[PDB]
């Protein structure tokens, strides 16, 4: 008889405009759909615990690193009936981080990669701009040409650091601490005169409206940018490269506090993320691939046929993904971060 409640916390930018409006004329259930610009803020409400959110989005990597705490609970799956519509590949890359796929429900994932202005990159380099190699950003003589019209690198430590590794050759996710403070940090002192900010937001609006060139960017944010500027019929041309010598892979997840109070209304939820179309109308809105082998031939052309935002088998043989760190390795690359950006 009494109103059924769910709460959910998600990215900003993340969901189609009427998914939740949809939701609650099928299934009667109130949704409050709260959002995050940053996963420091979600991750900071889940460690001091007690958040009142029945669904929260993750990263499967932090996912990992609160396995222990209890922040999470399992997943019912006999309440997910529409589960074997995952893709099979993709669960088994999230369950690196969570055995057995028992506590998070993969929803969408992208890769972190250059995105740029099209024009410009091709007035100051030239015609053959390498677009398709981190040579474009991580090599010196051609930040210092695209310099003046706006760099930015995201501020994580993580996976700009891991970038680094795998571009000079090493372990992406290198336990040695000298690889850090040695040649990672030799490359990114170098670059750094030349990098106007670090930022994991300012960027899409700045590539959008034309204000920054070239930036480390997640695909989806790249791909969103693109759009904007279509959209506001400006002339701004953004595209994104998923690098030719590889480039990290992350996955976000739907998971379920521990203290949830609303869970059959949160099953509901995510059976409903299952079914097919739901989430290739996310897709279509917000051009992140989703996690949904049954939903991609119902995504749009443009979206589904993008191979920088659904890539083929061979450009996802070279991703890699990041793997949790000793606290100790933690802490030096945050230490070498501050010295990055300090100068
Ligand atoms: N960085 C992540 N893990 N996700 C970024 C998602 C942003 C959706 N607007
Ligand atoms: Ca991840």
């Amino acid at each position: 008889a009494e109103q059924k409640t769910l709460h959910i916390y998600n990215w900003s930018d993340y969901i189609a405009p009427d998914t939740v409006a949809n939701f609650e004329k099928e299934t009667g259930i109130k949704v409050v759909y709260d959002v995050f610009d940053s996963n420091e803020v979600l991750e900071g409400k889940l460690m001091a615990g007690s958040t009142g959110f029945d669904l929260v989005v993750p990263s499967a990597y932090f996912l990992e690193r609160q396995l222990t705490a209890g922040v999470f609970q399992p997943l019912d799956k006999s309440k997910l009936p529409e589960w074997k519509n995952l893709d099979p590949e993709l669960l088994k890359l999230v369950a690196k981080h969570d055995p057995d796929n028992k506590f998070a429900m993969p929803y969408m994932w992208a890769t972190t990669g250059i995105g740029y202005n099209v024009d410009k990159v091709k007035a100051v380099l030239g015609e053959n701009a390498p677009v398709d190699s981190w040579d474009l950003i991580l090599k010196p003589e051609n930040l210092e040409k695209l310099k003046s019209c706006g760099v930015s690198f995201l501020d994580d430590p993580e996976e700009v650091f891991a970038t680094v590794l795998n571009y000079l050759g090493k372990d992406p996710n290198s336990t040695k601490a000298d690889d850090y403070t040695g040649p990672a940090t030799d490359l990114l002192l170098k670059l750094r005169p030349n990098i106007r900010y670090f930022h994991s937001s300012q960027y899409i609006n700045d590539l959008a409206n034309g204000d920054i060139c070239v930036a480390i960017g997640w695909a989806g944010d790249v791909w969103q940018a693109s759009n904007r500027a279509k959209e506001a019929k400006n002339g701004v041309n953004v595209s994104f490269s998923i690098p030719k010598e590889g480039a990290m892979a992350f996955f976000d997840v739907f998971a379920m506090p521990a203290d949830a109070k609303n869970k059959d209304e949160a099953y509901q939820f995510l059976n409903y993320l299952l079914r097919p179309d739901v989430v290739a109308h996310i897709s279509d809105h917000v051009f992140y691939a989703n996690a949904n082998k049954a939903a991609t031939p119902l995504v749009s052309a443009e979206v589904r046929e993008n191979p920088g935002i659904y890539p083929p088998a061979d450009v996802r043989a070279k991703l890699f993904t990041l793997k949790v760190q000793d606290p100790k390795i933690d802490r030096v690359r945050t230490r070498a971060w501050t010295k990055v950006k300090s100068g």
